[PDB]
DNA sequence: GCTATAAAAGGGCA
DNA sequence: TGCCCTTTTATAGC
C-alpha cells in the first residue's frame, strides 16, 4: 500500500455502490416486467421494476419517470458501467432511453485494523458523535463531522464506512478515525 | 434471519 | 407535507 496517501497503511475495500441516472424518457413498467425476464414488478409494494445483470453483479430499481437507481457494484466505474448496460436494455425494449446526470450517491467501504476496541471508552469520551447501545446493535455508530461520514465500529477492529459520495471521503473518514482506534485498543 | 448505517428513486397515507 | 417502504453491502449478536 501507497504509505504516502494511506499513512496507516490500509486501504478500506470498496463494497458497495449506489448510483442514479436519468433514462429521460417515461417508461412502462408493466410493459417492461412482461417483456424483460429478469425483471420483477410488484407496485402494491414498490413502485419500481428490479432487475439484475450478473456482471457486473447489481440491481437495478426502474421508474415509470425514466429515472432509475444502480445498486450492488463494487467500483464507482462498476456502477456506471452497470447503469449503462440497463439503458441499453431498456433501450432494446422500446424505449428511447438517455444516460443523463449520472451520480454516485453513496460508497460503501470496510477495512480491518487487526486489533480489538474498548467501544465503551471510545463511545464515553467521542460522545458527541457516538452512539452504542450494545444491547441494540453490537457496533458503534460513530457519525464523523469531516468528512460528513458514518463509521461501524466493532470490537473486533472490523470496520465499516458509509455516506461517502467520493472515495476520498471514504479513505479520508478512515485515517481520521484510525488514531482514535489505536488510542482505544482493547488490551 | 433480524438489530443498525448510508444513499437514491416515487406511491401511499396519515 | 413528509415517513415508510424497496434494494444493496460490509459488520456482529440476537
Amino acid at each position: 500500500v501507497d504509505l504516502s496517501k494511506h499513512p496507516s497503511g490500509i486501504v478500506p475495500t470498496l463494497q458497495n455502490i449506489v448510483s442514479t441516472v436519468n433514462l429521460d424518457c417515461k417508461l412502462d413498467l408493466k410493459a417492461i416486467a412482461l417483456q424483460a425476464r429478469n425483471a420483477e414488478y410488484n407496485p402494491k409494494r414498490f413502485a419500481a421494476v428490479i432487475m439484475r445483470i450478473r456482471e457486473p453483479k447489481t440491481t437495478a430499481l426502474i421508474f415509470a419517470s425514466g429515472k432509475m437507481v444502480c445498486t450492488g457494484a463494487k467500483s464507482e466505474d462498476f456502477s456506471k458501467m452497470a447503469a449503462r448496460k440497463y439503458a441499453r436494455i431498456v433501450q432494446k425494449l422500446g424505449f428511447p432511453a438517455k444516460f443523463k446526470d449520472f451520480k454516485i450517491q453513496n460508497i460503501v467501504g470496510s477495512c480491518d485494523v487487526k486489533f480489538p476496541i474498548r467501544l465503551e471508552g471510545l463511545a464515553y469520551s467521542h460522545a458527541a458523535f457516538s452512539s452504542y447501545e450494545p444491547e441494540l446493535f453490537p457496533g458503534l455508530i460513530y457519525r464523523m463531522k469531516v468528512p460528513k461520514i458514518v463509521l461501524l465500529i466493532f470490537v473486533s477492529g472490523k470496520i465499516v464506512i458509509t455516506g461517502a459520495k467520493m472515495r476520498d471521503e471514504t479513505y479520508k473518514a478512515f485515517e481520521n478515525i484510525y488514531p482514535v482506534l489505536s488510542e482505544f485498543r482493547k488490551i
